[PDB]
């Protein structure tokens, strides 16, 4: 499956694409402002990942560190990324369809689309200001909004015993993008896809 990565911000972005245990593709790479990276990821990948992350510092052995994303301080990430990190998530090919969503249950960084960029299926999109509008609380001082678990570590906001409802905080990133996950258990904005579509994920779709 092909993604298209496309920086619509003004700003860097480093983009990362990982399924927790390894990396897909390169795992990593710089888009500047208006740039594209188009990467392949195997068929019946489970759980995989892409992200931006900002503000990195690499050296020129592809070691450094981001404020927002940081994944082990890599280049190219092998590991998921250090919250805040706005979120498109996919498993492919799972019995005959792929899977698609956009997450802020680990906090929002950067505004997102993620797409089909072949038929049958629709987009989502998480575009609002959330930084703008972040509650105190949750602002991230090194960047981003960090999602409630993060900050306070209960049992509640990270949906230990997979007993949790809605909180203030989560309602918070459910009013800016409805069609993103705001929690754990939140009423799922999952879209199903035909297996094997392809992709693109877009930062900043609309600025």
């Amino acid at each position: 499956a092909t993604f298209e990565i496309v920086n619509r911000c003004s700003y860097t972005v480093w983009a990362a694409a990982s399924k927790g245990d390894a990396a897909l593709d390169a795992g990593g790479r710089q888009l500047n402002s208006g740039e594209s990276w188009t990467i392949n990821v195997e068929p019946g990948t489970k759980g995989g990942k892409i992200w931006a992350r900002t503000d990195c510092y690499f050296d020129d052995s592809g070691s450094g560190i981001c404020k927002t994303g940081d994944c082990g301080g890599l280049l190219r990430c092998k590991r998921f990324g250090r919250p805040p990190t706005t979120l498109a998530e996919f498993s492919l090919n799972q019995y005959g369809k792929d899977y698609i969503d956009i997450s802020n249950i680990k906090g929002f960084n950067v505004p997102m689309d993620f797409s089909p960029t072949t038929r049958g299926c629709r987009g989502v999109r998480c575009a609002a200001d959330i930084v703008g509008q972040c509650p105190a609380k949750l602002k991230a001082p090194g960047g981003g909004c960090n999602d409630a678990c993060t900050v306070f570590q209960t049992s509640e906001y990270c949906c230990t015993t997979g007993k949790c409802g809605p909180t203030e905080y989560s309602r918070f990133f459910k009013r800016l993008c409805p069609d993103a996950f705001s929690y754990v258990l939140d009423k799922p904005t999952t879209v199903t896809c035909p297996g094997s579509s392809n992709y693109r994920v877009t930062f900043c779709p609309t600025a």
